[PDB]
């Protein structure tokens, strides 16, 4: 069992329903075809997720301002809070490419926007760090966690023209991610 | 160009140049992607109309986005359509053309504010809806990055030419639309 991973078990049902969640993937262009393609994508990066997760932990680590909401607050890395969110990163790389996106996939996305934001974070782990990740920076993410995932879905000889498609569904499931998390970020009614 | 007032904003932006620094790191923009951005402008530039009409396409071919466009009788504004067709297309320009300095984030702040229900609707005067829900702005970061990339081949430039001219053009999108969400978060947690 995962610490912290309460997938199917949220405290709270999502603001955001499922006519919600067909008109983002409307803005998204996010279709069954795509629905396939991230299977796909799975299949191809199940047995990567180790140096998936290496690239994305290297980037934030590199960067003082993005290590920083990992930190206690003498300003080092609490390696307690990075190793149990890298297990629940871990699973969200499979949940993307294998769960239905329904019900319960959206009250998950609600709870890790939480878990981002000030309400929730911190508490999963029962840690002392920053109480806040700028949502500035969860947009901004979208473009590494994006594109430094490209390389890993040529790696199994797949050619150009699947490796685009799979990309291309990775993108927009990132985009439409993102987007849900704003909710507990954005002022009531604005979302 | 009506209602286009860069560096003219009545309001200073709420992030600053070392905010645009580290946001700048956290999209992975350098150097190189300034070279390519503008680079990316001299492929675009002729090519506007097109990618205008695209855009404008997909809006209206989805009544929960034209939507955005209604006046209160649910039917498209086509003055106002128009007339943002314009700023838009500057905007295109804009990206890959300005420094992104003082007055750009200036900017960003205005375009912002103009999604949002604090100045939507006041730079054309019109009356449509008041609010452009901010999940759509983050949910079009896909569209007007991923339909972009066909327009960036058309000129001739090679395969590596043409990946860097569209990697540019992703990040500066997310950059901005990161920058947009400001008058939408609830205070302190931007
Ligand atoms: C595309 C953007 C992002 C994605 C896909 C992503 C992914 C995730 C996932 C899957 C989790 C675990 C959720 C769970 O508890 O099951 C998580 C938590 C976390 N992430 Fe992110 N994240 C993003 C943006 C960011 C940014 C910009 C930062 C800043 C460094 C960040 C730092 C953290 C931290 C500190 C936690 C633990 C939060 C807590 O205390 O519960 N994330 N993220
Ligand atoms: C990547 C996301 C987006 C980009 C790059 C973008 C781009 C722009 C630009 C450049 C302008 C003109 C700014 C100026 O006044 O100089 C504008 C205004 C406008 N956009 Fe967007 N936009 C985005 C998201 C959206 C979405 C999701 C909608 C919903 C249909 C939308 C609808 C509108 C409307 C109604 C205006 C006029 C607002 C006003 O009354 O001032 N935009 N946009
Ligand atoms: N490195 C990352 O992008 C990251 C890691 C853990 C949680 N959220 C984001
Ligand atoms: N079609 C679009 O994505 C669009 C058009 C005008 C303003 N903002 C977005």
């Amino acid at each position: 069992k995962i610490p912290g991973y309460t997938y199917g078990e949220t405290e709270n049902r999502a603001p955001f329903n499922l006519e919600d969640l067909k008109l983002l993937k409307e803005a998204v262009m996010f279709t069954a075809e795509d629905e396939e393609y991230i299977q796909k994508a799975g299949e191809v990066l199940e047995d990567q997720v180790e140096e998936i997760l290496d690239t994305w932990y290297g980037f934030v680590g590199s960067h003082p301002h993005l290590l920083y909401y990992f930190t206690s607050p003498d300003g080092t890395p609490n390696e307690k809070y990075l190793a149990a969110v890298r297990k629940r990163f871990s699973r969200w790389i499979l949940d993307t490419s294998n769960r239905s996106y329904d019900q319960a996939w959206l009250d998950y996305q609600y709870e890790i926007g939480l878990r981002h934001h000030r309400t929730k974070k911190n508490q999963t782990d029962n840690v002392e760090s920053v109480p806040n990740i700028g949502y500035r920076y969860l947009v901004a993410f979208i473009y590494p966690i994006t594109a430094t995932m490209k390389p890993f879905l040529a790696r199994k000889g797949h050619t150009p023209e699947e490796v685009e498609k799979m990309y291309q569904a990775w993108f927009k499931a990132t985009t439409l991610q993102v987007a849900l998390w704003s909710y507990p970020y954005v002022k009531y009614g604005d979302f």
